[PDB]
Order: structure tokens, then C-alpha cells, then sequence
């Protein structure tokens, strides 16, 4: 059965953050809070964990994975960022957005979209997610946690426990969040395209 941690969302207990990260380092799959709903996460190096997340997320065709990054610098290490993308993201981070970009060699081939070689880059703004990333030291392979065919993300940690405690290794209770997912912007070909309208304002990208 999945472990269940109650972590203060404003001032996360380092002890629990560290334990969560150790679970991730050992190849575990966790559910953690972000500024835009709950998300699934695991280390980028574990293929088995990736597969488990794919099934839980029911990742559709051509749908990108997400790399949860500490900041723009880390994002720029794992994806190819040109002038257009840099200027747009520097003024629209952190939180509320997932940016589709081409992944660099830092990213395992299996995590890149088969045809476009892309992956979603996302910098969370909430304390718990930031603490997890700081402790991990690198991006976390992730996906938003949402029900099949739903346009909404799961936001109730107790509901999440009831639904996935038999399928994940850790669930971090970080409060009751919003159910609106991130706004997804594809920044490739220097032509911003709105893939999904979520929390983030689409206007800066047109």
C-alpha cells in the first residue's frame, strides 16, 4: 500500500521531503502537489516507473511526458531553448504552464515524443514541489494527475488515496488544490501554439 505523507504546503518539513526523494531515488512512483493540481512523478532514469505512470495517466497518442524542473536554468539544460522561447518563458515562470520543447541529450530517448522528439517542460511554483526538486537535484519525470478523458486534474488528496493507494508508492498530501491544469504552450518552430488552456494566461503567447 502507498505511503501517505502530510506535508505542510507553505513550509514543508524537510524530513518528509527527504524521505519522499529517497523513495523516488529507489525507483518509486509518487503523487505530489503542484501549483496546478496533483501530479505523478518518478526519476528520469527508471523505465519501469515511467511505464507505471504512463498507465495511470493513460498517456494518449503523441502526448508528451513532462519534466518537472527547478527553474528556467534547469529547464534550459534539458531542452533546446532559442531566443523566442527564452524571452517568453523568462516572463512566464514559475508555475501555471507546461512548455513543449525539443529535449536535449540529457533526456533519455524513451521520454521524447517518438516523431517530434519533444517533451513538456514545467517549473512548479509551490513550496512542496520546489522542495522535492531541490532535494532530488535534477528534474522529475512527471505528468499531471487527471482522470481518464477528464479536462480536470485530481485535487483532493483523500480521493487520490482512495483511487491510487494500490498503484503508487507515495502520496504527498499537500492540501486541496485547484482542478484546472497548466496551460500548455508548444514553443517549437518559434510559433507558440496553445495546446491546452489552463491556469496560465494564453495572451502572452497569442
Amino acid at each position: 500500500m502507498s505511503q501517505f505523507f502530510y506535508i505542510h504546503p507553505d513550509n514543508p518539513q524537510q524530513r518528509l521531503i527527504n524521505q519522499a526523494v529517497e523513495i523516488v531515488r529507489k525507483g518509486g512512483v509518487i503523487v505530489y502537489p503542484t501549483d496546478s493540481g496533483y501530479a505523478l512523478g518518478c526519476k528520469i532514469e527508471d523505465k519501469n516507473a515511467m511505464e507505471r505512470i504512463c498507465r495511470i495517466r493513460q498517456l494518449p497518442d503523441g502526448h508528451n511526458f513532462t519534466l518537472m524542473c527547478r527553474d528556467l536554468s534547469e529547464l534550459s539544460t534539458y531542452s533546446f531553448v532559442d531566443n523566442v522561447a527564452f524571452r517568453l518563458m523568462k516572463n512566464n515562470t514559475p508555475g501555471n504552464y507546461t512548455f513543449i520543447l525539443k529535449g536535449t541529450k540529457e533526456v533519455p530517448r524513451r521520454l521524447l515524443q517518438e516523431k517530434r522528439k519533444t517533451i513538456g517542460m514545467r517549473v512548479p511554483s509551490n513550496p512542496i514541489a520546489q522542495a522535492l526538486l531541490e532535494a532530488l537535484g535534477e528534474p522529475m519525470l512527471s505528468t499531471s494527475l487527471m482522470l481518464p478523458g477528464s479536462e480536470f486534474t485530481e485535487s483532493d488528496p483523500e480521493e487520490i488515496k482512495d483511487r491510487l493507494e494500490k498503484q503508487v508508492d507515495l502520496i504527498i498530501h499537500g492540501g486541496y488544490l485547484g482542478q484546472k491544469p497548466t496551460t500548455v504552450i508548444d514553443l517549437t518552430d518559434d510559433t507558440p501554439v496553445v495546446v491546452r488552456e489552463g491556469v496560465g494566461d494564453v495572451k502572452p503567447f497569442l
